[PDB]
């Protein structure tokens, strides 16, 4: 809409209170000025018509129980672009500054959230296995990556390519919740699945395998379901990223960690420089190491570790 750039408050579905960017213009509307083209927020109303309508608030407050998955989508798509802008020097998802959209209150007790290929869509949960799913910044900023990834390397949602674009949003959508530092971890989900059970969360990087994916090559599912599995032989990759950020050992390969930064660094490059539609996970492995020896030298820690964490997750 055109209007005059303000700020409201409100709180999220956690019950924390934040500012956020809004456009007066009659109504205030979840519309921020001031990143890019504008995040824009709507809601969808519990249909499946998108995007539903702009949001919009008679008086900049946003504290109604109903409010909350707004706030929430509206403010962690700001702090996604944040961190693309400042830690990676790209604009928005397109690297061009493009609108970004998302609506909430997708559907009735709705257990999933996506990009749709044009925008984020959040559903509220069924309240038993996940609250309104934009409550958590890892799942906003793992969708907000599917929009980068299809603007750069173009994986495709299949097997292979498939389980790599999933781990790429699971990696990013950590890192960005590590960039706003509110207790950050390696697990995704945790913010906003099953309110009824603590400590658990969707997937785990640190260790796949205590929710049922792989951490091993040699442990991939070769089946149709999950388009070949791809939220679940991400795990595999998954734990590559972890190791090289954190480190371990894990089926007898040790790998040094070279911390978080540098993990983004080297899987932003893959990303956006050596990684094509195909790419299957020897691929992977092969731009991952190049990436590295582009940024740290051929003899580098940094090399040596990307090629121990691929190691030790059976990836040649
Ligand atoms: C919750 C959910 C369901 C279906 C697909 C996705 C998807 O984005 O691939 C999805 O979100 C996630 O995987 C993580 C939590 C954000
Ligand atoms: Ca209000
Ligand atoms: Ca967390
Ligand atoms: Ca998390
Ligand atoms: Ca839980
Ligand atoms: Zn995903």
């Amino acid at each position: 809409i055109t209007g005059t750039s303000t700020v409201g408050v409100g709180r999220g579905v956690l019950g924390d209170q934040k500012n956020i960017n809004t456009t007066y213009s009659t109504y205030y509307y979840l519309q921020d000025n001031t990143r890019g083209d504008g995040i824009f927020t709507y809601d969808a109303k519990y249909r499946t018509t998108l995007p539903g309508s702009l949001w919009a608030d008679a008086d900049n407050q946003f504290f109604a129980s109903y409010d909350a998955p707004a706030v929430d989508a509206h403010y962690y798509a700001g702090v996604t672009y944040d961190y693309y802008k400042n830690v990676h020097n790209r604009l928005s998802y397109d690297g061009n500054n493009a609108a970004i959209r998302s609506s909430v209150h997708y559907s009735q007790g709705y257990n999933n959230a996506f990009w749709n290929g044009s925008e984020m869509v959040y559903g509220d949960g069924d309240g038993q296995t996940f609250i309104p799913l934009s409550g958590g910044i890892d799942v906003v900023a793992h969708e907000l990556t599917h929009a980068v990834t299809d603007y750069t390397a173009g994986l495709i949602y299949q097997n292979e390519s498939g389980a790599i674009n999933e781990a790429i949003s699971d990696i990013f959508g950590t890192l960005v919740e590590f960039y706003a530092n509110k207790n950050p971890d390696w697990e995704i989900g945790e913010d906003v699945y099953t309110p009824g059970i603590s400590g658990d969360s969707l997937r785990s990087m640190s260790d796949p395998a205590k929710y049922g994916d792989p951490d091993h090559y040699s442990k991939r599912y070769t089946g149709t379901q999950d388009n070949g599995g791809v939220h679940i032989n991400s795990g595999i990759i998954n734990k590559a990223a972890y190791l090289i950020s954190q480190g371990g050992t894990h089926y007898g390969v040790s790998v040094v960690g070279i911390g978080r930064d540098k993990l983004g660094k080297i899987f932003y490059r893959a990303l956006t420089q050596y990684l094509t539609p195909t790419s299957n996970f020897s691929q992977l492995r092969a731009a991952a190491v190049q990436s590295a020896t582009d940024l740290y030298g051929s003899t580098s820690q940094e090399v040596a570790s990307v090629k121990q964490a691929f190691d030790a997750v059976g990836v040649k």
